[PDB]
C-alpha cells in the first residue's frame, strides 16, 4: 500500500537529480573553451537525463503494474531494470570511446568528464538498485499475505 | 474526462514547435556558406521534427488506449516516453559525435547548430515528462475512484 | 464510412509522386558527370520510392485494421507513422553522413541532391501527419458515435 | 478464389526473373577483368535473388494466410511487403556507398552494376506494389461479399 | 504423409553437403600460404556449415509444426525460409566486403574462395527454394482435401 | 521452498563482488598516469557492476516466476542466463578489441586491466552456471514431485 | 522419457569441455609474449565458455518444455539451434575480421588461436545438430506414439 507514495517520490528524487545533472553540465558548457567539449559535455548531460526520465519512466511502469497485479509488477521492474542497466552501459561504453578517441590536448577535459560521467551511472545504478530492491522487499509481504490468506 | 482534449492539445503545441523550428533551419540553412553546413543543419532540422512527430504520435497512442484501459494507457505512455528518450538520446549522440569529427573551421558553427539542437532535446524532453507527469496525474485519480467505488 | 475511399486515393498521391520523385532522380543520372554522384542520386531516388511505398503499406494496413476495431487502426496507424518516421530519420542521416565525406569538387553537386532529398523527407512527413491526423479525425466520430449509441 | 491461382502465378515470375538476373550477372562475372568486380557482381546477382526468393517467400505467405482470414492476409501481405521494402533498401544502400568507395578506375564498372543493379531494386519495387495492389484489390472483393452477406 | 520422410531425408542431403563443404574447406586451408588465407577459408567454411544446420534445422521447425497445423507449418517455413535468406545475404555481404578489403596479391585467393562461397550460398538458395516449394505444394493438397472433404 | 531464500542470498553474493570491483577499480583509478587508462579502467569497473546488477535481476525474475509456475521459472532462468551470457560476450569482445587497438606503451595496463575483466566474466559466468544448475536442480523435485502426486 | 536423462548428461559433456577449453586458453595465456596475444586467447577461450553455457542453456531451456508440450520442445530446441548457430557464426566472423586485422608478426599466433577456435566452433556445431537430432529422434517415438494411441 506504501508503494505507490514511494514509487512518487523516487520519481520527485530523480527528476530533481536530473536538473542538477544539467545544470552542472550546462555550467561546465557556458564557457569551455574548446567548442567539441561544448558539445561533450552538453550531450552527457543530455544522456543523463534521458535516462533519468526512461528510469521515472520504468519506475511509473512497475507502479501502474503494481495495481493489478504484485507478481507481473515485479518481473515488469526487473525488466525495466535490466534493460535501464544495458542501455547505461550503452551509453558508458560509447564515451569511453569517445574519450580514448579524443585528442590528447583535450582528453584530459574529455576524461574529467567522464569520471562525472561515470559518477552519473554509478548514481543511477545505486538508485536504480535500491529501487529494485525496496520494490521486491514488498513482495516479501505479497507472499507473506498470500500465505496468512491461505492460513 | 478531460485527458483526451488535453493530448489533442499537447500535439498542437508538438506540430506547432515543430514548424518553428523547422523555420529557424531553413533560414540558417537558406545562404550557409558550407554546403556540408547546409546539410548538416537540415537533417539536424529533419531529425527534430521527426522526433516530434513521434512524440505526438505516442501521445496520440496513448490517448487511444485512455479509451479502453486506464492502466494499460500509463503502461503504454511510459513506454513510449522511453522510446522517445531513447531515441532523442541517438540522434544527441550522432549529432555531437559529428560535431566532434568536424574540422574547426566548420566546428564553430557546428557547435553552434550542436547547441541549437540541444535545446530541441531540452523541450522535447521537458515537454515529454511533463505531458507524461500529467497522464499519471489522472492515474491518481483513476485509482482514486476505483477507491470511491468500493467504497 | 468516408476513411477507406480516402486511404485508396492517398494511396494513389504517394505512388504518383513517388513516380515523379523517380523521374525527376533518372534525369539528374541521365547524364551526370561522376560515376559515384550517378550511383548517389539513383539510390537517394530509389530510397525515396521505398520508403514511400511502405508508407503506402503502413497506410493499407490501417485500412485493413479499420474495418475490423477503430481504436486497434488508430494505434497501428500511429505505430506505422512512428516506423515511417524512424525510418526517414535513418535515411537523412546516412545521406547527411554520406555528404559530409563527400569530397569539395563533388560536394557541391551531392548537397544539392541532399537538399533535394530533404524535400523528399519533407513530403513524406507533411503527408504522413496529415493523413495520421484525417485519421485521428474520424476516432472523434468514432468516439463521439460511440458517445451517441449510449445516449 | 482467383488470388491463390495468381498468388502461384506471380511467384513463377519472381523465380523466372531471378534465373535471368543470375544469368547475367554470371556473363559479365566470366570474363571480368577484375577479380574484385568479379565478386562484386556476383554478390550483387546473389543479393538479387535472395530478396527475389524473399518476395516470393511472402507472397506466399500471404496466400497461406488467405485460405484462413482474409484481412489477416492483407495485413500479413503489407507487412511483408514493408520488409521487403526496407531490405531492398538497405542492400541499396550497402551497393552505393561500396560504389563510393570503389577507385575511380574501377568506378566506372562499379557504377554500370550499380545502376543494373537499381534496376533490379526498381522490378522488385514495382512488381511488389503491383502484387500487393492486387492482393488488396480483392479486398475490396471481400468487404463487398461482407456487406452483400449482410443485405 | 510423405512430407515427414521428405524432411528427414532433405536433413540427410543438407549434413552430407555441409560435409562436403568443411572437407574442401578443410583441403584448401591444409596448405595454404597465407596464415590470413587459412583463417578465411575456414571462416567461409565455417559459416557454410553453420548456415547449413539452420537450414536443416528451419526445416525440422517446419516439420515438427506440420503434425499439429499445415497452415502454420507453411506460415513458420516462410518464415524460416526467409531468415535464412538474409542471413545468407548477411554473410555474402560480409564475405564480399572482406574481399574488397583484400590486399590485390591476396585477392586472387580471396576471389577464388569468393567464388566458391557464392556457389554455396546459390546450392543453399536453391535448395531452399526447392524445399519451399516442395513443402508449399502438399498445401496444394491440404487446401484440396479441405475442399473434398466439405464436398 | 528453499529456492526463494537461496535467490534472495545469491543476490546478496553479486551485490557484495559488484561493491568489491569496483572498489578495485577506484584503487586503480584513483592514481592511474594515463588519463586514457583512467576512463578504461573505470568504464571496465562500471560495466563489470552493471552486468552483475542484471544478473541479480535476472535472478529476482526467475524467483518473482517461481512463485507461478516452476516450469516457467526454470525457462526464464535459462533465457534469462543465455541474455546474460550473450551481453557478457558483448563486452568482452569491445574490451578484447579496445586492447588490440591501444597503443603499445598503454596496452601493457590495458591488457592487465582485461585480464582482471576476463577474470570478471569467469566470475559471472561460473556464477550463472552454478546459480542456474542450482535452480533447475529443484526442477528435479518440481518433476519427481508431480509424479508422486500421481502415484 | 529416456530424453531428460539424455539432456542432464549432454550439459554435464558441454561443461566439462568448456572446461578443457578455459584450461587450455590459460595454458596458452599464461606466458603468451604478446600482451594483446594475451587479451585475444583470453576473449577467445571466454567467448568459447560462454556459447557452451548457452548451448546448456538451451538444451535445459528445451528439456523444461519436454515435460510439457512434446511438440514445442522441438518446435523450441530448434529455435534454440538455430539461435546458437547464428551466435556462433557471429563470434567466428569477428574473431576471422581481427585475424585479418592483426599484424603479420602477431598473424602467425592469431591464426592459430583463429584455427584452435574453429575447431570449438566445429566441436560446437557438431554437439548441437547430435543433440537435435536425438531430440528430434524422439519426436518420431511421439508421433508413433499418437498413431498407436488412436489405433
Amino acid at each position: 500500500a506504501e508503494l505507490r507514495e514511494r514509487l512518487l517520490r523516487a520519481a520527485r528524487w530523480i527528476l530533481l537529480l536530473g536538473l542538477l545533472v544539467l545544470v552542472g553540465f550546462v555550467v561546465l558548457a557556458y564557457l569551455e573553451r574548446s567548442p567539441l567539449i561544448r558539445a561533450f559535455v552538453l550531450s552527457a548531460g543530455v544522456v543523463l537525463v534521458a535516462l533519468f526520465a526512461a528510469a521515472l519512466a520504468w519506475l511509473y511502469l512497475a507502479a501502474a503494474l503494481l495495481g493489478r497485479s504484485p507478481l507481473l509488477a515485479l518481473v515488469a521492474l526487473a525488466l525495466g531494470l535490466i534493460t535501464l542497466a544495458a542501455a547505461s552501459a550503452a551509453m558508458a561504453a560509447t564515451f569511453a570511446h569517445l574519450l580514448l578517441e579524443a585528442p590528447p590536448e583535450y582528453r584530459e577535459a574529455m576524461l574529467y568528464v567522464f569520471g562525472i560521467a561515470v559518477l552519473i551511472v554509478g548514481l543511477l545504478l545505486l538508485g536504480l538498485v535500491w529501487l529494485l530492491e525496496e520494490a521486491l522487499e514488498a513482495l516479501l509481504e505479497e507472499e507473506k499475505r498470500r500465505e496468512e490468506e491461505e492460513k
